[PDB]
DNA sequence: GAGGCGTGGC
DNA sequence: GCCACGCCTC
């Protein structure tokens, strides 16, 4: 697995790795938002995801120690740090 | 917090 | 391919 572009000579385990890589020489984004009237894409499926955070506000990622809440595991992972 | 991105089990 | 973990950088 290697990217065959230009010059660019990025090597990626998988080819799933490989496929997405290319999207940035290419543009390509198939991973549309469904929200009406945004009209926004993505290359990547998990940035798409991330951006209906934005629309729905959601934070499913809770500190058990506290009543903060966070859009991503590792923003949590790093507050829990700070309680020790 | 947000964006970009490398990675692995499924 | 999906999707989630999580590191890097700002
Ligand atoms: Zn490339
Ligand atoms: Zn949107
Ligand atoms: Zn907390």
């Amino acid at each position: 697995h290697t990217c065959d572009y230009a010059g660019c000579g990025k090597t990626y385990t998988k080819s799933s790795h490989l496929k997405a890589h290319l999207r940035t020489h290419t543009g390509e984004k198939p991973y549309h938002c469904d929200w009406d009237g945004c009209g926004w894409k993505f290359a990547r499926s998990d940035d798409l995801t991330r951006h209906y955070r934005k629309h729905t506000g959601h934070r499913p990622f809770q500190c058990q120690k506290c009543d903060r809440a966070f859009s991503r595991s590792d923003h949590l992972a790093l507050h829990m740090k700070r309680h020790f």
